[PDB]
């Protein structure tokens, strides 16, 4: 691996759906860049960049920090999912208070990593009963079986609406939007391969995922 | 007037690849049995047969049909466990991988104990081979790590098949005799009369045999 390395730090589960084929396209284009995944810490991946433990990080915030540079990837809606005969299917928009009684199905990661609890529930002092799964396919089947509700990107939810497993609803009057960024060290802003990996993620996402919007 | 047949189908499963065929099997069963409450009982990282005895689950997906009292086994299907490496990797030169070929290499597996893994349990552990390990909850991440020469892995042939087409990995035979996984659906012996439990197993079989290549009938 003459060129060097691209150690990707990612703690976001849905990210893998577009990140894994992005790596698959990058690899033949840059065969001398050693690829790696630095995952499973359940903490902010920006720290790993500062610690030289990772070369690029997939992040939900472009929180200004010294020594690190942010590159916008894309934004998307976080939709609420319930079974078609669940009482919440009657509401077009789900308020924070609509989550009170319901079991929430999420990835086994802390609330700080989850957009819905962090941006909507925690500030409103709402902590609903939780159910966890490492797999999206298991989350959908649990939701469909009325074993709880979940918040997932619209693009992820899409194939399952067609199969009639779940219905999707707007989370909050303002909606719930996730913003995705690629973080690198400021000293690495000139590496073509790092910049080209981000353009691969963007071209692939915008062509494969519905409901994506440009990030300023 | 009746509404249909009521009941509970709490599925106990600790196997990761299983979810690929088990989740759409639930999706087909659901409209057929809308009165049967479905659930997934997982995470424990232990034998799901215990949960049946404890009335904590109604059906368990298992890799062995260990004759146990108060429990009945139903064969689902068998398949080959193939070794995967990057096309560049030195191991691509060998058609068959012996237990000794794993000695130096980093092994990429699901984050679970060796008891739940067919390759370590049936091949490595008995030969006293414990290679360096790398873990991932996701198959898609295992394949990308293997393709980037971060290690090697053992996965069902049916799971590996879409990735061979994309050129990410190459597949090789594990051992001269090969490595076969055997899948069973375990239920309580009292519940052998419940139609939906039996029908869920026939759904898993019809779906698997029509969607997964390289499956073989299991007996008895």
């Amino acid at each position: 691996g003459e060129a060097g390395e691209l150690r990707i730090a990612v703690e976001c589960h849905t990210c893998f759906d577009w990140l894994m084929p992005a790596m698959g396209e990058f690899r033949p284009m840059w065969p001398q860049v050693e690829l790696d995944i630095v995952s499973g810490f359940q903490a902010d991946p920006v720290g790993l960049l500062l610690q030289h433990r990772a070369d690029l990080a997939i992040v939900s915030e472009a929180e200004k920090q010294n020594g690190i540079s942010f590159q916008p990837l894309f934004a998307y809606e976080m939709v609420g999912i319930c079974a078609p005969d669940h009482p919440l299917a009657a509401k077009n928009v789900w308020t924070a208070e609509d989550f009170i009684g319901e079991t929430l199905i999420t990835y086994p990661v802390p609330d700080e990593m989850l957009d819905l609890p962090k941006k909507i529930l925690i500030p409103k002092n709402i902590n609903p009963p939780r159910r966890h799964s490492e797999l999206t396919i298991a989350i959908i089947q649990l939701v469909a079986s009325r074993r709880g509700i979940a918040a997932l990107p619209y693009w992820t939810v899409m194939p399952y609406l067609e199969k009639g497993y779940v219905v999707h609803r707007q989370i909050t009057a303002d909606g719930l939007q996730s913003k995705l960024y690629a973080a690198i060290r400021t000293e690495d802003t000139d590496k073509s391969y790092l910049n080209n990996f981000c353009q691969i993620i963007r071209e692939r996402g915008f062509a494969d995922l519905p409901g994506l919007s440009e990030l300023e």
